[PDB]
């Protein structure tokens, strides 16, 4: 009945497995216009179309230190467009200019521009790359989610986001300290949906390793929102327990959305 749902109903293990049903392809991105390039990841199952989200890096780093990503969310049935800026001491902003270049030369373009739906599009990044999100989502408010990993940005006001947010923080996060960047983001968003996960002991580099807690949730918001996918708001909703003790310190969320 929802033509956009897929994989088996899901489960808290099927959400923190390392690889979900989707068996999955890669190669990298040639030819690109208007960013770094760096490498796509997609289901090679081709009787369905899917949602896509571009992922951009942003701690003085490339593609690599956030590689991992590409077949942990791709195996959920998403292309995951993991992207190299056009230097890596780009601002924010054009970060966000970069995430869109990808998502149309991913749609436009790319090798799997056929097994992606162009109408369901979400943006990802980690430091200066969640800080470019707020360029991405109020310069192309037809995306679905976006998603901030320790976003780093001195714009305190993302207002202008009109776009379902997931933000995770690191308590140990000095960079991107949740109570100077993604609090005060998360704060100001007043027109859409949003959730916010911050990490007990987690420092501003937590998104470069495997972290099943950051993933499940990452996939659950895409799920929810890239396929309207309303199987994923039980974990959503009322999301994670909190404490010093516990993967996760804070939470806090729009539910029931």
């Amino acid at each position: 009945d929802n033509p956009y749902q897929r994989g088996p109903d899901p489960t808290n293990a099927s959400i923190e497995a390392a690889t979900g049903p989707f068996a999955v392809g890669t190669q990298p991105i040639v030819g690109a216009s208007g960013f770094g390039g760096g490498q796509i990841y997609y289901p090679t199952d081709t009787s369905q179309t899917y949602g896509a989200v571009v992922i951009v890096p942003g701690f003085i780093s490339v593609w690599a230190q956030l590689a991992w990503l590409g077949p942990r969310l791709a195996s959920q049935g998403f292309v995951v467009i993991g992207i190299e800026t056009s230097t890596i001491t780009d601002l924010p902003d054009p970060r966000g200019d970069q995430a869109l270049a990808a998502l149309d030369w991913a749609t436009t373009r790319s090798p799997v521009r056929s097994r992606i739906d162009r109408t369901r599009l979400a943006a990802a990044g980690w430091s200066m790359g969640g800080g470019g999100l707020r360029r991405a989502a109020c310069q192309r408010p037809s995306l679905k989610a976006i998603v901030g990993m320790a976003p780093w940005n001195t714009e305190k006001n993302w207002s202008c986001v009109t776009v379902p947010t997931l933000f995770f923080g690191g308590s140990s996060d000095a960079v991107a300290s949740p109570n100077d960047h993604a609090k005060p983001f998360y704060n100001s968003i007043t027109r859409a949906e949003k959730d916010y996960i911050e990490l007990c002991n987690a420092d501003h580099f937590f998104p470069t390793s495997a972290n099943t807690t950051m993933a499940k949730y990452f996939i659950s918001w895409l799920k929810r929102w890239v396929d309207n996918d309303t199987r994923y708001t039980q974990f959503l909703c009322p999301g994670p327990s909190t404490g010093l003790f516990a993967p996760v310190c804070a939470s806090m969320n729009t539910c029931p959305f």
